[PDB]
């Protein structure tokens, strides 16, 4: 968790910082075997060296990054949760709640789908 200290401190809005902290803490606690990392100024979690999920903050939303394959697998549920998405990310605006249930399904999916992966990113 200390790994994310500087990143969180740099979030000037304290309510945005609290939400980011709550999500990152929840991932860490719910998935204790993942390694929390800051890489390229992005908070993320890896499993035996491969990327599992990443988070980043913009002015009006948090971005969740589970790779294109993660968005493809859960596109219907992302849309039903009410979040906007691209091919590779989806967004949670500050007024909207975080669907921890969906996050859990995405994270578990990437863990299983990238078991033994030989690269950091999916190609």
């Amino acid at each position: 968790m200390e790994v994310f200290a500087e990143y969180l401190a740099e979030i000037e809005n304290p309510d945005h910082r609290a939400r980011t902290q709550e999500v990152l803490t929840w991932v860490a606690e719910t998935f204790p075997d993942l390694k929390p990392e800051i890489k390229w100024n992005t908070p993320m979690f890896t499993n035996n060296g491969t990327f599992i999920i990443g988070f980043s903050i913009a002015k009006q939303h948090m971005s969740v990054s589970p790779e294109v394959a993660g968005i493809e697998r859960f596109e219907a549920d992302i849309k039903e949760a009410g979040y906007s998405h691209t091919k590779g990310i989806f967004r949670i605006t500050w007024a909207k709640s975080v669907d921890y249930d969906l996050l859990a399904k995405i994270i578990k999916f990437n863990i299983q789908d990238k078991a033994n992966y030989t690269s950091f990113w999916r190609v």
